[PDB]
């Protein structure tokens, strides 16, 4: 039994090798650049632009904790930033000290926020010497980088709001200062359950990571402290780009004359290790990062924990609409892990060996595309639901302006499976069709399912040998719904056997 099938992986396009030299990095109407481009040098910490803190407290930018507008009622408006500095600049020796410090500027949640997982991690999971290193070295270093925020993030950060096509390029050092603030729960207006302003934004403050007794919380905390220990000990020097992409024009799928592209399908390997230099898919929730700052521990959350710079997308990325995606370039891997969901464990620190492009960004491109949640199995075969998934994957794969020869393969796998109720064989065909329309090859990981690997390979080879276009395949999907799903009240025949019969008997 072969471990992979199709086009050899060596024949598939990878980056920065197959991806043209970059244009000059510069701020523009659609691109926020928070560093001095003229001073950007390999191995040097980037200098913030502007030199002095500039504040914007409005509906179009992140509300910074260091803003002079970040006020609290005193029994007279007091400075919340001054209160945060006072609270955090105390020695911590016991977990209660950290809980009490966080609650000093979060008084309204002193009875709502549970800190059980944080207390248990520090007291009941860590050995004495590990606890000592956490409160004597890691936590004070995290406070210092959090409190440096006005000197590090000097430029207002725009919100990547619904329907905006915009990019933010910032330094990994800027991201570390922002994530240390999210750990200490300092972002204002991001907490109320009945908030309106940020109701369509994911949670950013880390308070839900400290709650309850799940055995997976110590693993999430080890993963995040591994990152914080690394970035406070030695300031990272690269940049990271966050791009919100929203397409107006979608293909008329039934009329698409494009042929299928190449396929490498395997039941072994992972997107992050075997998909190096390729567009890597994040099986996202519509609120990017899903339950990373709370209970979730599946594909998306794991990637967000091992590449924590992805977490900051939650500060400024509004919930994704059907025609949108988020593309993140440059995030670094700080941890290695084993397992998944209830078996997930942090293994050790990871030294990322990825090369950097001309903007000092690690050569790792990740796209967040959220699959639909199907209440009933048969719902996904509804043409509107199929067209939705095709358009979502297509938006994640398309790079408008870029030529096909400069596009890496897509490294993906069973998107929206299990809990979301997605049929793996249909979702594989949808991704294959979207990648074909976007003119990219596919590297598909089946995560131990050898039978699924064979089925996808046999279907792909059957359609390609018969020269079936994207349109031809899409029409077969429409026929399956009409013959087996529309009139079905209980399907009698599976999708792939239907397609094989429909094509072989026509
Ligand atoms: C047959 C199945 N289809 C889906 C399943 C769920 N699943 C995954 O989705 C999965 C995804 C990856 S990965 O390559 O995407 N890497 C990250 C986790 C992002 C870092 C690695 C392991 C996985 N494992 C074990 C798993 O069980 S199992």
């Amino acid at each position: 039994d072969k471990k992979w099938l199709g086009t050899p992986i060596e024949e598939m396009r990878r980056m920065p090798r197959c991806g043209i030299r970059l244009p000059l990095l510069r701020p523009s109407a659609n691109h926020t650049v928070t560093i001095r481009v003229d001073l950007l040098r390999a191995g040097e910490v980037p200098k913030p632009f502007p030199t002095h803190y500039k504040d914007l407290w409005d509906n179009k930018h992140v509300k910074m904790p260091c803003s002079e507008q970040n006020l609290y009622p005193v029994e007279t408006a007091g400075s919340r930033w001054e209160l945060i500095q006072t609270a955090l600049l105390n020695k911590f020796t016991r977990p209660q000290n950290l809980k009490d410090a966080i609650l000093k500027y979060n008084v309204a949640y002193s009875k709502k926020w549970d800190f059980t997982a944080l207390i248990d991690f520090w007291d009941k999971v860590l050995e004495e010497a590990e606890a000592q290193h956490l409160y004597q070295s890691i936590l004070p270093d995290m406070v210092k980088i959090a409190l440096c925020l006005p000197n590090i993030c000097t430029q207002p950060i725009p919100l990547l709001a619904a329907a905006m096509n915009h990019s933010i390029t910032m330094s990994q050092e800027q991201i570390a200062s922002l994530l240390a603030n999210a750990f200490f729960c300092t972002f204002p207006r991001r907490n109320a359950k009945m908030k309106s302003e940020y109701s369509s934004y994911p949670d950013i403050n880390f308070n839900r990571l400290f709650e309850g007794r799940s055995s997976r919380k110590p693993e999430k905390l080890k993963t995040l402290f591994c990152y914080f220990r690394r970035v406070t000990a030695a300031a990272p020097t690269g940049l990271v780009t966050f791009t919100r992409q929203s397409l107006e024009d979608f293909p008329e799928w039934e009329r698409c004359e494009k042929p299928l592209t190449r396929l490498h399908v395997t039941y072994e390997g992972t997107i992050e290790e075997n998909g190096q230099g390729m567009l890597q898919v994040d099986f996202a929730n519509r609120f990017v990062g899903g339950g990373v700052t709370s209970a979730g521990l599946v594909q998306e959350e794991i990637r967000f924990l091992i590449n924590p710079e992805l977490i900051i997308s939650r500060l400024f990325t509004e919930v994704l609409d059907h025609n949108e995606c988020l593309i993140i370039t440059g995030t670094e891997q700080y941890s290695e892990y084993t397992g998944y969901a209830e078996t997930y464990r942090w293994s050790r620190s990871h030294e990322d060996g990825s090369e950097r492009d001309d903007w000092q960004r690690r050569c790792t491109e990740i796209v967040a595309i959220d699959a639909l949640h199907f209440r009933r199995y048969l719902d996904q075969f509804v043409p509107e639901k199929m067209r939705r998934e095709l358009n979502k994957a297509y938006c994640g794969f398309l790079r408008p302006g870029v030529s096909s020869e400069n596009l890496s393969a897509v490294a993906t796998g069973n998107w929206g499976c299990g809990a979301f109720g997605g049929d793996a064989r249909l979702k594989a065909l949808i991704q294959i069709l979207a990648a074909a329309a976007a003119e990219r090859d596919v590297v598909y990981f089946t995560f131990g399912d050898s039978e699924l690997m064979r089925d996808i390979y046999s279907m792909h080879i059957f359609l390609t040998e018969r020269k079936l276009t994207v349109g031809d395949v899409y029409k077969l999907l429409l026929r399956y719904y009409n013959e087996e799903c529309r009139n079905c009240s209980t399907p009698d025949i599976k999708l792939y056997p239907f397609i094989y019969h429909a094509v072989e008997s026509c």
